[PDB]
């Protein structure tokens, strides 16, 4: 759509709150939150007709998701996790519901001042990521 254009391009992470927190949530162990907590990723989104990338570039780990707004599509994420995915967009906030082992974690995006505010939801762990775009 036309409020998808403004999440494409380049975005370098700034600030984060929580990220630590939601990763235990996830269950991820605590020599993996370390490190991944450590880097400062890089997020490309880019668009071609129809299907979007999503793209993250860090020391960490590089990873890689194409897709349709509102169609389900399977997804590996950086921790090993093999779910469901669905991408929605709700006005302004790009919405990433993932679904597994009877489990689900949302990931928000919507642009606030010029800043790519991702907001990961797991339970009662709430992480807010801050990006600012590179361009
Ligand atoms: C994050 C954490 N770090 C810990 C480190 C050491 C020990 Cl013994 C316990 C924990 C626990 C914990 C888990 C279940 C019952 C009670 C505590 C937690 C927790 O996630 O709730
Ligand atoms: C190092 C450690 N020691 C523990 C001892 C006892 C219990 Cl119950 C939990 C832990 C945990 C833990 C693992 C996953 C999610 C949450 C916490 C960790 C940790 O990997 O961060
Ligand atoms: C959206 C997402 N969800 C995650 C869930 C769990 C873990 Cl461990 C990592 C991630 C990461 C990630 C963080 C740092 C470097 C690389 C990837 C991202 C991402 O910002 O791209």
């Amino acid at each position: 759509s036309h409020m998808v254009d403004a999440f494409l391009g380049t975005w370098k992470l700034v600030d984060s709150k929580n990220f630590d927190d939601y990763m235990k949530s996830l269950g991820v162990g605590f020599a993996t939150r370390q490190v991944a907590s450590m880097t400062k990723p890089t997020t490309i989104i880019e668009k071609n007709g129809d299907i979007l990338t999503l793209k993250t570039h860090s020391t960490f780990k590089n990873t890689e998701i194409s897709f349709k707004l509102g169609v389900e599509f399977d997804e590996t994420t950086a921790d090993d996790r093999k779910v469901k995915s669905i991408v929605t967009l709700d006005g302004g906030k790009l919405v990433h519901l993932q679904k597994w082992d009877g489990q689900e974690t949302t990931l928000v995006r919507e642009l606030i001042d010029g800043k790519l505010i991702l907001t990961l939801t797991h339970g009662t762990a709430v992480c807010t990521r801050t990006y600012e775009k590179e361009a």
